[PDB]
């Protein structure tokens, strides 16, 4: 029941929320001041109910956006029966092009505004996640941009704007949502269930890894909205912590005026069960609102205010904020008033072209390579001469494509599919199941081995092991694929055996690695829609691997060392540290790896220290930049070299690392900028520019100020750190992030 208000022949159209020249706000507030309270508190849900009596539309906050038109009032047949189907966020981070995710982002919210305006979908969206996969055995990892906040940042803006639009405070498009805020990374490990759960985060954890990016996605993307988590963080439910809301997402953050603040489905309710923070929903639904959250995902605001009310626990104006807010989003996107021309044939045309493929080509990461025996080229294997065994749980998928939650598809291309289209003779077997103990499956997948010149083995992980409410508790390899690959690996005889381990999280896969007869491992997550084609043109060289990891895949003892509820990022008792930034341990795949199918020669572009002072950094001007902190202090340069016989893109990550300056502990290394350049023709020598803020220099006390110290630091293209540049900055300290108090 989705529809527009009719400002021009309808209730309305005498009231200022009809008056295109007032103010948004003013608009929002007028229309709420036409309410009475129970119209009012009928208002304040997910699901909210309208105004009949004026002709205010029943409008529903609750869409999914995360991945694509995830979930949305489909047709059985025809018109809107389908919606494109991307990469889950953590592939596509992957790819590290920014330029990417933006343009999956517009996509995703031209489709949105199609569906919009035939009524089977709504106009702000609950996506982007902006968490990062800091444990690896998180159910949800596979819907964020990895364990690296940096990276959750420039995901956050790019997704965020290509979502919002250029102009989000006039003409919004769709708007978006940053969440979870904050300190979210568990479900249910071992019974810590995210709805009971009560974090320890220390202040400097909180200000460096947690927040920055909400930060990001409030002052530079500018997103119109913000969920707070079911979590507690230091014995507060995150969306009753006036601390979270108002200090630092509203005062400290940069928050758009009039941003209105959803909790989680249903958070508040959680407030009172189980948190146990307030002893009613009344009470849990004032405590709420009084802290910020603005509209409640569930029933609890919308059954419980009069109770909230009548116990004296908040003030009808208390409650219109919130709404108001609410609707000053919907007046600027044009509620009450260009996108409104989007229709099913501009669904069809986004997706065709196929931006979740190349989404796909560009994220599929090359783990191993022996002997170069990949890519299968056409000419050494050509289709009509070869035939593939497809073999594992992950060979003949097409819905554990997409991810945790999808939509209706255009299609979904299995891995078997895609290499019987391009007319490869293919024998499937599925072998074995994701966690299964049964043999019995071993003896076709064997067989089918057999007859083949070429093994592809997909297997690893999906939606059985790691989704919302379900965390992995193991972190090795699940059920008896190891033992089938083993075999494959003995009976091949100098036949290429090709594994696919797919999945959000990392398995451990030192066995592969040190396996002579497993020829290639690649590392495919939950590769969408066109998932099929895109790791059949990745094997075949159609396409080059150029992704690294944004996740560290950790050996299995890792998830035993020390408890996943852990928050303390620096090492600490049996913590041997967290994430590529600060751990000890040795891992399988390190974060950033990936090979490619060309070799790259890294030189430095003038064969030099970099002397600079702090205070002359900071006291410049920042012309179109929110914050100092942003500045460009300096482009880390390189050369890049095609050495090889193919054209390939190239991808690099640029790692900074210091000793002198600031607190110990020291990180091991942190990500100070990353790059890919496009299509280096065989031979050619293209520059690497990345430029590294001043903020990227920064490190964080203990009472969470970021502070710009004197010291050496050193930067390192990639994991090999062939180019280096010396980084020595003098002065004094500065304060370049005050964090407040409560
Ligand atoms: C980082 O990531 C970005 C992606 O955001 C990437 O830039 C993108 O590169 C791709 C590859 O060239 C571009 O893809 C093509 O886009 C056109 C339309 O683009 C127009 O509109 C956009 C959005 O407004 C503009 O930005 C852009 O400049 C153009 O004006 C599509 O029409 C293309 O589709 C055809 O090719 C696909 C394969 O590439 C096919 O799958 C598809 O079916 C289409 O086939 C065509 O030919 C067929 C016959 O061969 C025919 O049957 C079909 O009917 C059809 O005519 C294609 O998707 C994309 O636009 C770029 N996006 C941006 C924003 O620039 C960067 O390259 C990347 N950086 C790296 C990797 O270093
Ligand atoms: C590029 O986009 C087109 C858009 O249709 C894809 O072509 C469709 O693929 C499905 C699955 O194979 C077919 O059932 C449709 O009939 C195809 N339509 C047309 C018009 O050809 C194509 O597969 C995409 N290329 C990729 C994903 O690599
Ligand atoms: C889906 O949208 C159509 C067209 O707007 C409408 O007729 C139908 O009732 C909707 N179904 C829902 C919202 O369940
Ligand atoms: C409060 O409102 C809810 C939802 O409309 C309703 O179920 C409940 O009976 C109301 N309570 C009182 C005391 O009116
Ligand atoms: C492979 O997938 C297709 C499409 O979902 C399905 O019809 C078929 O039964 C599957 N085969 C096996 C062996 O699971
Ligand atoms: C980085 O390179 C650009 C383009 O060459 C240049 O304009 C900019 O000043 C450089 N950044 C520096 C010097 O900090």
């Amino acid at each position: 029941p989705l529809s527009f208000p009719d400002c021009q022949n309808g209730p309305l159209r005498s009231h200022l929320i009809c008056d295109e020249s007032a103010t948004p706000y003013d608009r929002a507030a007028s229309l709420i001041s036409l309410f009475t309270l129970d119209e009012l508190i009928a208002n304040t849900g997910n699901t909210g109910l309208g105004v009949s009596r004026l002709g205010l539309p029943a409008y529903q906050v609750w869409s999914a956006a995360l991945h694509g038109l995830d979930r949305a009032n489909f047709s059985d047949s025809g018109s809107y029966n389908w919606a494109t189907s991307f990469p889950q966020p953590i592939l596509t981070t992957a790819a590290l092009n920014r330029t990417l995710i933006h343009q999956i982002a517009s996509i995703i919210s031209t489709q949105g505004r199609a569906f919009n305006n035939a009524g089977r979908y709504g106009l702000d969206v609950y996506a982007p996640n902006i968490n990062t996969f800091r444990h690896p055995v998180w159910g949800r990892g596979q819907e964020t941009p990895g364990e690296d906040v940096s990276l959750a940042a420039v995901y956050a803006y790019e997704y965020i704007t290509g979502i919002q639009g250029p102009d989000p405070d006039s003409n919004l498009k769709l708007a978006a949502t940053a969440k979870h805020y904050a300190g979210y990374d568990i479900e249910n490990w071992h019974n810590h269930s995210r709805l009971g759960n009560d974090m320890n985060i220390t202040q400097q954890d909180l200000s460096e890894y947690y927040t920055p990016q909400f930060h990001v996605a409030a002052r530079d993307a500018k997103v119109h909205s913000v969920m707070c988590a079911y979590n507690a963080v230091n014995g507060v439910p995150a969306c009753a912590d006036s601390y979270f809301l108002q200090t630092l997402l509203r005062d400290t953050f940069g928050f758009v005026d009039h941003g209105y603040v959803s909790s989680d489905c249903d958070a508040a309710y959680n407030i009172y069960n189980p948190h146990g923070y307030a002893s009613s929903q009344a009470a849990a639904a004032a405590e709420a609102i009084l802290a910020g959250t603005d509209i409640d995902c569930g029933t609890t605001y919308q059954w419980h205010l009069n109770e909230s009310i009548t116990a004296g626990d908040l003030s009808r104006d208390d409650i219109e904020k919130g709404v108001i807010r609410l609707y000053t989003t919907l007046v600027q996107a044009g509620y009450f008033d260009p996108y409104r021309d989007l229709t099913w044939s501009d669904v069809v045309e986004t997706d065709a072209w196929n931006i979740s493929y190349q989404a796909a080509t560009q994220g599929i990461v090359l783990l191993k390579n022996s002997n170069n025996v990949l890519p299968l080229t056409e000419k050494a294997y050509p289709p009509s001469n070869t035939t593939v065994a497809l073999i594992g749980p992950w060979a003949n998928a097409t819905t554990q494509l997409l991810g945790n939650y999808y939509g209706n598809a255009p299609y979904m291309i299995s891995p078997r599919a895609a290499f019987e289209e391009a007319g490869y003779n293919v024998n499937f077997a599925e072998g074995t199941g994701i966690s299964s103990t049964s043999t019995s499956g071993f003896a076709a997948a064997l067989s089918a081995a057999q007859s083949a010149d070429v093994i592809i083995y997909a297997g690893g992980i999906d939606n059985t092991l790691e989704a919302e409410a379900l965390d992995r508790e193991s972190i090795a390899w699940p059920g008896n694929q190891l033992d089938l690959i083993q075999k494959l690996a003995s009976s091949a005889g100098n036949k290429p055996l090709i594994v696919l381990q797919m999945g959000g999280g990392q398995v451990d896969s030192s066995s592969l690695k040190n396996n002579t007869n497993v020829s290639a491992l690649l590392w495919g997550g939950y590769p969408g829609q066109s998932g099929g084609f895109a790791l059949r043109d990745i094997i075949t060289g159609r396409k080059n691997p150029a992704g690294r990891l944004v996740t560290t895949q950790y050996p299995a003892s890792y998830a035993e060392e020390f408890p996943a509820t852990d928050m303390n990022l620096r090492p600490e008792g049996d913590n041997p540290g967290q994430t590529y930034k600060w751990y000890t341990g040795e891992a399988v795949y390190e974060f950033g790896h990936g090979l490619f199918y060309t070799t790259f020669a890294e030189s430095s572009s003038n064969t030099r220290e970099i002397k600079l002072n702090i205070q002359d950094i900071l006291s410049q001007t920042h012309e179109d930049l929110a914050s100092i902190t942003q500045l460009p202090v300096l482009n880390f340069t390189a050369n890049i070299q095609n050495t090889g016989k193919v054209e390939s893109d190239y991808t690099a990550m640029v790692f900074a690392n210091t000793s002198d300056a600031g607190p110990a502990p020291y990180p091991v290394k942190w990500l100070v900028g990353w790059d890919r350049l496009g299509d280096v023709k065989v031979g050619e020598t293209r520059e690497l520019r990345v430029p590294i803020e001043v903020g990227s220099f920064a490190r964080v006390n203990e009472d969470g100020d970021w502070v710009l110290f004197p010291g050496t630091f050193e930067l390192g293209l990639n994991l090999e750190r062939k180019v280096r540049v010396k980084v020595v900055l003098s002065g004094e300290e500065e304060v370049v992030l005050k964090w407040p108090g409560k």
